[PDB]
RNA sequence: GGAAAAAUAAGUAAACCCUACCAUUUGGAACAACAAGAAGUCGUAACAAGGUAUCUGUAGGUGAACCUGCAGAUGGAUCAUUA
């Protein structure tokens, strides 16, 4: 079971890779940063309507200049394309993946 | 005789204190909402006889809606049965 493969998308400049912590509402979460930083994501106009996100998912995070406190949620990654991750070497080896 | 200073008595009374207030703003420890929205939590009170008919007053209980007592209203789920 899986939607079609598209190309693993990395942190592009402006972005960060996150994992969720816990669930707000209104399509909030808290997430942790691999910036370093705890944000306030909102999602997507887009991941609403397709993909559901819930607790420890790792995705990827559109950011804010002005608001740094607050984030976007951008991407959900399956768990194959977050091991993929972890092969290449950018979010590292440690993380807690759950199905 | 006139007359400056200086003094005198009573008054007008500014300003500054003490008391007690009113008005228009304002600083503030400590409390602290409300409306809107939705992919958080626990349950499912109400809409159907919401699955114990609701609802009003009151009173008591109580994670949460709510529950129970008494009197009341159909906006009721009855306009209606002496033989
Ligand atoms: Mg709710
Ligand atoms: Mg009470």
């Amino acid at each position: 079971e899986n939607e079609t493969k598209r190309e693993l998308v990395f942190k592009e400049e402006g972005m960060e890779y996150a994992q969720v912590i816990k669930m707000l509402g209104n399509g909030r979460l808290e997430v942790f940063c691999f910036d370093g930083k705890r944000r306030i994501g909102h999602i997507c106009g887009r991941l609403k309507k397709k993909v559901w996100i819930s607790m420890d998912d790792i995705v990827l995070v559109g950011l804010r200049d002005f608001q740094d406190d607050k984030c976007d949620i951008l991407l959900k990654y399956l768990p194959d394309e977050v091991r993929n991750l972890k092969q290449y070497g950018e979010i590292d080896e440690n993380i807690k993946i759950n199905d």
